[PDB]
């Protein structure tokens, strides 16, 4: 019984501001491994005979679905076999390719679907512009939904984006030798391979086969900015002059022209649309994208290389990684819909869909219409020399006495009754569903005029919400944290929450050792600083304000010191940079919003009042995505450590004062009580900081490690899931992170469902108790956690399954079984740590305070003087994110690592001292971070 019943009161979230209304009659199908997902959706599209609606965050047309077809092939395939079929793929169109989400590329490999189809275009992309409400900050958002609607009967939601390194399976292999192009994925490491350019498509190749029917850098941007030259009036001059100095200058530049270069043409990417656009691959975009939509449809047949041929895309340099550096492994949850509640998964991409036309389609004003056709020539002006110098001058030729392309930006609207979902009539049984979004109010106004524009008004529930903010992610959760009776277990990419105020940094240290090297200038060798005037022309926040004259002798200055200071000082600048413009953007919240922790530690404080038992399992990366030394990615880990155990109101220290006060109830009235729970002890620490929060709270991340090509590899193991379980009786499953961009409602779309399941099963969730729960929503949490254990790996593995913990899979709120959970990964970490000196942990191995010096966020980091933390510091070993962890130098030789020994399964615990007493504060607007 227990939320069964469609009546059943605090099961699904009612209110004000609902995206849809609970559902009964569904069939759900969990997937455990994004190979799966994959495989499951290609067998869909298979079938598909009327509509395929795709949206993401990241769509890589080149990935493989079922091991032979990439996704274009499976699209393009569909199209032939079901003429009345349509395709929409609507990437979130982000603001720069730096991104690594190839939303450019897709959209011109989509357009290519047309290329030969017997009949009209039956393929759309439309690229999401973010929706948020974050004003100047919205540049900084995103649609990060991850969904798929065939024929407006088979929905998929969840975590997983159609995109490169998300395929993966049970093994969480290491080698990356058998992942094509950018498929071999992992962020965080230097790429020291290549991929070899006639077995991958580059971009240029793509563009040149969408406009025609194919069936240093520096002096190279110079001579580009030339042509198209002949902008505000004192840009051109400066760009006049610096011009005919490089027709003078020496093979190598000296070092004040090579700046100044690099300050002018970084005022050229910026400022002017024309490099606007090039920073992007303005309606000017929507007016390019039209004419490479045209120009595709026309063509004979699609691009050799997309079906006759596939090949992988190239990465931007073909780098990629070598045969002995690991993947990352991916881990993540998805699930298939049948059933009435994919109506509500159709009207999410219908009605966005139709709202990103309405708005792109508005005419501008003559004024601005001018100033696109303007520099819509230029733009074909320069594409066009390319095709010249890449010997298709007779396909250009060819085009010469075409029409004027300029055709305005149309609206595609999806208002056909053939891809219009039918309201679902009232079923019993099977999976109750509720689709959840995070969706700004300025999302739902242009949600409104698409409607208005297509002529579309899908028939709503009762209460359901079409004005104002929706923040049903985060409302689930906190209905599943507060219903919860005897345990949580939760999967999340982030920890993310709100934790009062910033605890445990250092006194003496405003910047980590780490951070201040990317930062401060007052890490960089003072004599160099001060002869170029680098702190002034900090201040005033122009670097044209340096000495340039001492710039060109250091630059001459002989030896190792001089030639590195000039490359750090410019990274220092962009960092600082980047930290002035994100707060010009936009006002900075102080900081986390969503109130996630403190609800985990008020439902644990219910437990601790009623002496009863409860537990809460977090699994969380053990670090973001990407490289340790890149300070985004060093601020989001300082945000995490401080939301769950360095804040002054994390979630390890609200427990804990929990704990203690309940210690001392009926012994002392409170007030004074709060007051002799905070009295410091032996060690300067507070009383309280002795309870137990293990009784409660099991903190995990995922590891794994390989012999590859002869050497000992380790990676984190990824957790991209955003995956709530609570009691085997409900799942929530999406997109949305434990962050305030995803729980907010008003910063980065994004889609989920709450899953119930009206088939029973009896279990004893806490080894002794009969309990009713969810029978696929148990089977969902045991199947992650025979993964996780390794129980579902094939053979010839270098992680053993832990058998040890078989026992413990259906009874996840037995004490015993998290003591057995907690107990293995933190052996499973002293083993890592007995070798590894590079991965996140407790205390440092390279500074050689009564447990020891905590590890910097770079783990092999030392300071220098332990009495004046801020004298600096230095990496006493390599970071896998060098090239020289990799590929000796001259002086260094590539070190090896023995390996570890007895790890079974893949948990380990979190190292909750990681990083104790450094501010990684990137200067970053924190509203962008949260």
């Amino acid at each position: 019984s227990p939320c069964v019943a469609i009546s059943a009161p605090g099961c699904f979230i009612k209110g004000s501001n609902l995206f849809s209304e609970k559902r009964a009659g569904n069939r759900v199908r969990f997937f455990t491994t994004g190979r799966d997902y994959f495989s499951d959706l290609a067998s869909a599209l298979d079938s598909a005979s009327s509509s395929i609606f795709i949206t993401g965050w990241q769509v890589n047309y080149d990935v493989l679905l079922d091991g032979r077809r990439s996704l274009w092939q499976c699209l393009r395939q569909a199209l032939e076999r079901s003429p009345a079929l349509k395709v929409y793929v609507m990437p979130w169109l982000s603001p720069s390719g730096s991104l690594g989400t190839y939303d450019f590329e897709t959209m011109l490999a989509v357009f290519q679907l047309n290329a030969g189809l017997e009949g009209g275009a039956r393929a759309f992309c439309t690229p999401a512009i973010q929706q948020s409400d974050m004003q100047g900050l919205g540049v900084a958002f995103s649609h990060h939904q991850k969904s798929v609607v065939i024929d407006n009967r088979i929905g998929y939601v969840g975590g997983i984006d159609l995109a490169y390194g998300r395929r993966d399976d049970n093994d969480f292999s290491l080698d990356a030798s058998g992942r094509r192009g950018n498929d071999a994925y992992n962020p965080g490491l230097p790429h020291l391979g290549w991929m070899a350019e006639d077995e991958h498509v580059s971009s240029m190749g793509l563009m040149m086969a969408t406009l025609f029917d194919l069936s240093s850098s520096i002096r190279a941007i110079a001579n580009l900015i030339a042509d198209n030259l002949d902008i505000e009036p004192e840009l051109e001059r400066r760009l006049r002059a610096w011009l005919e100095e490089l027709r003078t200058a020496a093979l190598n530049l000296p070092e004040a022209l090579r700046i100044k270069s690099l300050l002018l043409i970084n005022q050229w990417m910026s400022e002017t649309e024309l490099g606007q656009v090039l920073t992007l691959i303005g309606s000017l975009f929507w007016t390019l994208h039209r004419l490479m939509q045209a120009r595709a449809g026309g063509h004979q047949q699609p691009y050799r290389y997309l079906d006759e041929a596939p090949q992988p895309l190239a990465s931007p340099d073909n780098a990629r990684l070598a045969a002995d550096q690991p993947r990352m492994p991916w881990q993540d949850v998805h699930c298939r819909i049948e059933g009435p509640s994919v109506y509500d998964l159709a009207r999410n991409f219908i009605d966005r869909w139709n709202g990103q036309q309405a708005y792109l389609a508005k005419t501008p004003a003559l004024q601005d219409t001018a100033l696109v056709r303007s520099a819509l020539e230029a733009v074909m002006k320069w594409l066009n020399s390319l095709a010249a110098a890449a010997g298709l001058e007779n396909y250009l030729d060819e085009k010469r006495n075409l029409r004027l392309e300029l055709d305005p930006p149309t609206p595609c609207w999806i208002n056909a009754p053939e891809q219009l979902p039918q309201e679902p009539e009232v079923r019993r049984g099977g999976m109750t569903v509720q689709v959840l979004r995070s969706a700004a109010a300025r999302m739902l106004e242009q949600e409104q005029a698409g409607r208005l524009g297509a002529g579309v008004n899908l028939p709503l529930q009762v209460g359901v919400s079409t004005e104002g903010v929706q923040s049903n992610c985060k409302d689930a959760m906190l209905l599943a944290i507060s219903g919860a009776q005897q345990f949580i277990y939760i999967e999340n990419q982030f920890f993310q929450s709100e934790f009062g105020k910033e605890g445990e940094v250092f006194k003496d240290l405003p910047l980590s050792g780490p951070m201040a090297s990317l930062r401060d200038v007052g890490s960089l060798r003072r004599d160099f600083v001060v002869r170029i005037r680098l702190e002034e022309a900090l201040e005033q926040r122009d670097l044209w304000l340096l000495d340039w004259a001492e710039v060109e002798k250091i630059a001459q200055e002989p030896g190792t010191e001089a030639r590195q200071f000039l490359k750090s000082m410019l990274a220092m600048w962009g960092v600082n940079a980047q930290g002035w413009l994100t707060h010009k953007l936009g006002e900075a919240q102080h900081g986390l919003l969503n109130e996630i922790g403190e609800a985990l530690a008020r439902r644990i404080e219910r437990a601790i009042q009623r002496e009863h038992p409860f537990h809460v399992y977090l699994v969380l990366p053990v670090h973001p995505e990407g490289a340790l030394n890149v300070p985004n990615i060093m601020h989001q880990v300082h945000l995490t450590q401080q939301s769950l155990v360095f804040g002054e109101q994390s979630l390890v220290k609200r427990i804990q004062r929990q704990m203690a006060l309940k210690a001392l109830e009926g012994k002392s009235d409170p007030a004074q009580a709060r007051e002799i729970i905070e009295r410091k002890d032996a060690r300067g620490r507070p009383v309280y900081e002795q309870q137990d929060w293990s009784r409660y709270l099991t903190l995990l991340n995922l590891r794994t490690w390989a012999v590859l090509g002869g050497r000992v590899v380790t990676e984190q193991i990824y957790v991209h899931s955003k995956l709530l379980i609570a009691d085997d009786r409900v799942a929530i499953l999406g997109s949305a992170n434990i962050n305030d961009r995803s729980l907010q409602g008003e910063r980065d779309s994004e889609l989920a469902v709450m899953v119930r399941d009206s088939e029973p099963l009896t279990v004893r969730l806490d080894g002794k108790n009969d309990a009713i729960v969810g029978k696929a929503i148990h089977q969902l949490r045991v199947n992650l956690w025979k993964k996780h254990f390794g129980l579902s790996q094939g053979p010839g593995g270098f992680v053993k399954p832990a058998s040890e913990l078989s026992a413990y899979l259906s009874i996840p709120a037995a004490q015993e079984a998290w003591e057995a959970i907690q107990t293995l990964a933190k052996e499973n970490t002293r083993a890592y740590e007995r070798t590894f000196n590079f991965i996140p942990q407790n205390i440092s191995q390279t500074q050689l305070f009564e447990d020891g010096f905590p590890a910097s966020i770079w783990p092999t980091w030392a300071y220098r003087k332990p009495g004046e933390l801020r004298a600096g510091g230095q990496l006493m070993e390599p970071m896998p994110y060098q090239e020289i962890f990799w590929r000796s130098s001259n002086l260094t030789s590539v070190k090896t690592f023995p390996p570890p020994n007895g790890v079974s399964g893949f948990i380990t615990a979190l190292p909750t001292s990681w990083t104790r007493g450094e501010r990684n504060d990137s200067g970053l607007n924190l509203s962008i971070l949260a």
